């Protein structure tokens, strides 16, 4: 259960949490997205998608243009750590990925990157 967090992204375009702790001792960690709201994935469709801080805003842009059928993520995108499927509300979707593909003093980001969402739906991650 701390390899493991429950995030919420709701119909107002918000993350329920802004931050991710990664205990180091973990082999493998988890993330279990969840959509309450009533929007559905075509209009605030939510993803969780995780990076380093500096590949974010290349993913999110890449991701815009690979559209709704491509999740707005570029296939085979060697920049995203770990991902969910893109979810609307009554959905839910979890990701398990290996801990070794983070390291101490590097900043990650999660973020959605359904268009415009993350402006708001974004957070850090971070290994300890
Ligand atoms: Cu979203």
């Amino acid at each position: 259960a701390e390899c493991s967090v429950d995030i919420q992204g709701n119909d107002q375009m918000q993350f329920n949490t802004n931050a991710i702790t990664v205990d180091k001792s973990c082999k493998q960690f988890c993330v279990n997205l969840s959509h309450p709201g009533n929007l559905p994935k075509n209009v605030m469709g939510h993803n969780w998608v995780l990076s380093t801080a500096a590949d974010m805003q290349g993913v999110v842009t890449d991701g815009m243009a690979s559209g709704l059928d491509k999740d707005y993520l570029k296939p085979d995108d060697s920049r995203v750590i770990a991902h969910t499927k893109l979810i609307g509300s009554g959905e839910k979707d979890s990701v398990t990925f290996d801990v070794s593909k983070l390291k101490e003093g590097e900043q990650y980001m999660f973020f959605c990157t359904f268009p415009g969402h993350s402006a708001l739906m974004k957070g850090t991650l971070t290994l300890k």
